[PDB]
């Protein structure tokens, strides 16, 4: 049986080209892994990779070695955008991370201790949006193996797309890669991502507020203990529904949310505002 | 890729993994089906301290139950829940095969499902630090909170409780649906014991005797008031029989006399200072 | 719904030749590691770092059967052991090439952890190499097999079930070519002689490539040393060897190597760059 197990020699051969070392400089140490998104040298990683780096170094494959800006930064999706300077650069094919399913193989690409690239395969352990520390950013779980230095590099499922960024933080976890290139477009295109903000810390039940804030602007719409069913019309059936949303509301929009408190609802407008 | 893929056996296997937590709502661990009206399996050392015990299934639903029976030894737990739930189909785990692929189910942090693959890392029933029960041995990934949740074969049958307790334990299915058949009818494991710990016979111990074949249980520390000490038993003594069983592991003497009913005497064939003989014990429980 | 290929046979018939190795002197039947059979006469390979210290070395079969050990011979920079047992005909690992080993092939490390049974882990091959920014020798394959207590010695087979690599410890294996190598040599001599550097060498990068005149490789010498035989060379730091005895150095450690190769006291030629100017210096090589 076991000669004839498919492998990912291929695979590697076909994904490894765009995976790159990230680097930065006193003034051959490395930071992390990123990718190759585009020809002319848009490049992402995670935030935590390129954090507290001035010069950034992208060595790649063929070992050249790259002076890189850095485009934009996300911390809360741990998302970074870098730029240098080529044509025609190896690049990775994108995918779709909301058709990826808990089981699916994938790979995962790092350039961890130099230009060199590692690879670890795994399944998809799971998906979700949601952690009992946080209720923001979703994520997909991989069993493949941890590795300081893969982080930053792309995850691939068996086609050679990108599903994901895989960073570190048994299980490992990665950003979906819908998310991040939302994130990318948003760095690209502005230099930093908006999201609309609430002064509450919710917790679920439609979405229970658990700690509603003084001078956020939720305060002067209404008070905690409220449970949110609906937001702007949209029904929350996870309490990780909410902040989304309200994260995709520009600063400064109404935002009409219907709230139960004793039995008793009610509709309240905020004018969002930002972080 | 032509490379087959655990997708349809995630669908079909998950429905039964339940996550267990205590009293908001403090997940413990996980846990599966293995009835349509609400017996639950899992691990003694997840329920362990709790006493308000919650069952959060896949569908969101939230059920109250109560524990029907524990055994540490085993690390094996019964919960009851109040439902036509969905089922864990069971397997046999002593036709595990070293290699073979298998799929961990958990239900970590709440209603949600997390998998993760592997093989059979190896088999047996015996440790350098205790010898009262079989394991299986994985590469699965190991998880906090995918403890208590099952173990599948490439067929979606249970094979093993996932306690992972840097390879990842298993408890086969064969001695947990063993102790929860107990557990469920009696409440608790009553287990035959015999004073004396035993090690195993290498080469290097096996003098006091003639025994040109490591064999046997070579008793480490002979105790007292067990009535082992009744039976005759001095430290230094091989145990090559039990009730009649030959004893090659020295794993083959707990194991036998855990299933002997307590009161019930035991006849042992022993060699000392070369000598073979004959002594009976009325063995007891823990 | 969907059964892939799995490696029982492959277990079947590649276990029976990975062994234990314990020993036995103690203040209070320990195990030291594991090891595989590559011979049917006895000689067993492990890790150095298995053995070392131990005074009587036990090797622990799959039959149950527990044989004496003598040392043949160790290297402990590849962590290579060679220990001799007496049988005939036993259990032999079949042994295979390391490097036509491609990243994402699948591979099985087998070890005998605890006593006479075998413990067994899938995975695939991670990355090859022969340099590490805290080493500048030692080739490596880098797979994601789980690590664990008493695998370390064991053998790393491919799915044909031959031994592409020992199980040192994502996992460290040392290639099975470097193996057989320091055990032919261990084998035959009782110990892996070395030719001499003098110096430690650092990589070179765009920054220090501009830093003294090189244009576009080699082994920037990083710490020259006395009495190290590139001294009596003529060999100042900051040194970029670009070639020794002919051979092209397109990274540091293409050197040590090829040194390491030399037989001590034979001729070392080497092309440097000192300041901007190139040049050719004569050296006796050394050991350890």
């Amino acid at each position: 049986q076991a000669e004839n197990l498919p492998d990912f020699t291929g695979l590697v051969e076909q994904a490894s080209p765009a995976v790159v070392n990230i680097s930065t400089r006193q003034k051959a140490q490395s930071l992390g892994s990123g990718f190759i998104i585009s020809p002319d040298g848009y490049v992402l990683t995670n935030n935590h990779v390129i954090d507290g780096a001035d010069e950034i170094l992208v060595r790649l494959s063929d070992r050249s070695e790259l002076k890189a800006k850095l485009v934009g930064t996300d911390p809360r999706t741990d998302v970074a955008v870098l730029k240098i300077e080529g044509k025609d650069l190896p690049t990775a094919k994108l995918g779709n991370s909301n058709t990826l399913k808990v089981g699916e193989w994938v790979l995962a690409i790092g350039s961890p201790f130099g230009f060199d690239h590692s690879v670890t395969k795994g399944i998809v352990s799971a998906k979700g949006r949601s952690l009992p520390n946080d209720t923001y950013v979703p994520f997909i779980q991989t069993d493949v193996a941890i590795n300081p230095g893969n982080s930053g590099g792309p995850l691939f499922n068996m086609a050679g797309e990108v599903v994901g960024i895989n960073s570190q933080i048994g299980l490992s976890f990665a950003i979906p890669i819908d998310v991040a290139m939302d994130v990318a477009n948003q760095l690209k295109a502005n230099g930093k991502v908006s999201r609309g903000w609430l002064g509450v810390v919710i917790q679920e039940v439609g979405a229970l507020v658990a700690q509603v804030l003084e001078d956020g602007p939720a305060a002067k719409g209404g008070v905690q203990g409220d449970v949110i069913l609906s937001a702007n019309g949209q029904p929350i059936v996870m309490s990780a529904d909410l902040p989304h949303l309200i994260g995709n509301l520009k600063d400064g929009s109404k935002a009409e949310l219907e709230v139960i408190r004793d039995g008793k609802r009610q509709k309240l407008t905020v004018t969002v505002g930002a972080l």
